[PDB]
């Protein structure tokens, strides 16, 4: 009934940042919203725990969550390889705002980005299933460690994560 909480202790270089905690729209977008639960527990044996952002760009986005390529081509579901397109409901409004990364209609996977601005050109194409809730500050600092071609300067990685409450 509530939308569940879940947390990243974010890392650089292996030093220690700080925690970014979102809230998951389950009431508006389940399926979504739970294999992102899921992966960030690690419930089903693989998740997020130790995989990078691997491309930030300042201004635009921080996006992560391929754990098996580590480098934008990979990632799977809860659900298999890839998942659909849930629904469009909410948009991208502006920082903090939680969306799925895709590479075309319907090929959901485990890759996700925190907006760092409005893009608003990615509605009716990007699930959007969350939003930060506490440390934009930690996302704002990880911002500074990526580049106008996504490139980051110190690998930022989730050193661990979780579920809260
Ligand atoms: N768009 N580039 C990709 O390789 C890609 C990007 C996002 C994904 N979820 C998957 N599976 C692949």
């Amino acid at each position: 009934m509530v939308n569940p909480t879940v947390f990243f202790d974010i890392a650089v270089d292996g030093e220690p940042l700080g925690r970014v905690s979102f809230e998951l729209f389950a009431d508006k977008v389940p399926k979504t919203a739970e294999n992102f639960r899921a992966l960030s527990t690690g419930e089903k044996g693989f998740g997020y725990k130790g995989s990078c952002f691997h491309r930030i760009i300042p201004g635009f986005m921080c996006q992560g969550g391929d754990f098996t390529r580590h480098n934008g081509t990979g990632g799977k579901s809860i659900y298999g390889e890839k998942f659909e397109d849930e629904n469009f409901i909410l948009k991208h409004t502006g920082p903090g705002i939680l969306s799925m990364a895709n590479a075309g209609p319907n090929t959901n996977g485990s890759q996700f980005f925190i907006c760092t601005a409005k893009t608003e050109w990615l509605d009716g194409k990007h699930v959007v299933f969350g939003k930060v809730k506490e440390g934009m500050n930690i996302v704002e600092a990880m911002e500074r460690f990526g580049s106008r071609n996504g490139k980051t300067s110190k690998k930022i990685t989730i050193a661990d994560c979780g579920q809260l409450e």
